[PDB]
């Protein structure tokens, strides 16, 4: 890759001849437009510290009035939900398990950092360079019994949502509980109904989804446990 | 952090709403100034393919004539050699081992990439963000870092780079002291051929000195590979 002259020389540093300079380059970013000015600088700085290759990075904020904004890393292929739907019938099960592995890697970091996503779904996940999936944006169809009944959020409630996300991936973006009302989803899950097994998902994969969908959160596997299991299936293939 | 208006809006992508935009940020770079144009566009692309957190990245090249130049990632604390000397008596053994580990990661990647540095030394390594060490000046195209097959037959391999690494370790652990300080090239060649090795630095442990000696085995086939050295150096770091 070649540079024209967006290079600014400053001073010598080396002794061949080296220089300290600036490289003012146009980087593609995603800008989200939007009380408590001081708190939002801290809130962004806290989110900025949550760095991981499988999480969409927030570069900064703009507070110089007018429509105020958040600066994020640009994901070249948009959201996972749309990426799956527009490519339906062209996926290999390997690609789909890879997508789930990326999400789990990011989630295993969030679990370790003690951060509850609260709303993990394919619409909240984005597709980047060479189909890499990154987690972003931190709803009853992705809710666990403790969450839709009591709003009892934890990493284990994010584990349930990941079970739903996995199904969304292996079903190539199908709508979970397609024609079901908020009350009907609650009734169905309570009565013991679980999402069907997609053809692209193996018996071991569907077993993992069902483990994420266990009634009591303490019966569900943590993301660190899920990461090691999915990493093994990925490499053994 | 805060951004003012170094933001350029382009198009709507979201529906809160999201926009595709460009961000013009002032990135600190190191510019090295200088065989047809075509060949050096390819060589710059090949060197750009060699990406690792422990190697100084080449961002690109400038070919719009006048003095032609190469643009690298800037390293805020300069070269290792000078950083060791200017901070002597202020290093913990853990920091020095941490420095050797950094070089080892970068070198193990170059080893696997089938790339031979040919001139590994503290003078070529650079210090960055929170004392991180990164290898530099490998594909840019002395007896003290040279292995016996290199000073005898010029047999350069990843194994000869391991010898340079053992000497680099000595430079690190001796806080930038000159190896074979008052020894002529003829003196160095002779001494190493008889079996004499660099003495153990004060801050280097017994286990660390064994590592350094394995890097200094007469035969390259007896020296440990960077992959083996990494696992061993990482193990020492995680425990003690
Ligand atoms: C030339 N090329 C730039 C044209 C082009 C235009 C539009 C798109 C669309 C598909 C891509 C897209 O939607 N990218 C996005 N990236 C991000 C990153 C972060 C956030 C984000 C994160 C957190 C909160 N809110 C938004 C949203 C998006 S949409 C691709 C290429
Ligand atoms: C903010 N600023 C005003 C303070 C400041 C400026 C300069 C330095 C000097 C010490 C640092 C330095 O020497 N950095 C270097 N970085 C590189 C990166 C690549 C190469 C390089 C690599 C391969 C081939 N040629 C050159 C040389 C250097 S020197 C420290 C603080």
């Amino acid at each position: 890759v070649i540079d024209p002259s967006e290079l600014t020389f400053v001073q010598e540093i080396g002794s061949g001849l080296v220089h300290l300079g600036y490289w003012l380059n146009k980087d593609k970013v995603a800008i989200k437009t939007i009380m408590s000015e001081e708190d939002f600088i801290e809130e962004a700085e806290v989110m900025m510290k949550l760095s991981h290759p499988k999480l969409v990075q927030l570069y900064g904020v703009c507070l110089e009035q007018a429509p105020i904004c958040l600066v994020f890393e640009f994901m070249e292929h948009g959201c996972l939900s749309d990426y799956l739907r527009t490519q339906r019938g062209l996926f290999a099960a390997e690609t789909l398990l890879g997508m789930c592995l990326d999400v789990c890697e990011g989630m295993a970091y969030l679990e370790e950092a003690c951060v509850i996503h609260r709303d993990l779904a394919a619409r909240n996940c984005l597709v980047g360079e060479n189909q890499v999936i990154k987690v972003s944006d931190f709803p009853v169809k992705w809710a666990s019994p403790e969450v839709f009944s009591f709003s009892r959020y934890s990493s284990k409630s994010d584990v349930w949502s990941f079970g739903v996300l996995m199904w969304e991936v292996f079903s190539e973006g199908k709508i979970p509980y397609e024609n079901r009302s908020n009350s009907e989803v609650v009734e169905d899950i309570s009565t013991g109904f679980r999402l069907y097994k997609p053809r692209l998902a193996s018996t071991h994969v569907y077993q993992i989804m069902n483990h994420c969908w266990k009634e009591r959160p303490e019966d569900r596997p943590a993301f660190s446990r899920l990461l090691r299991q999915l990493a093994e299936i990925a490499e053994s293939g």
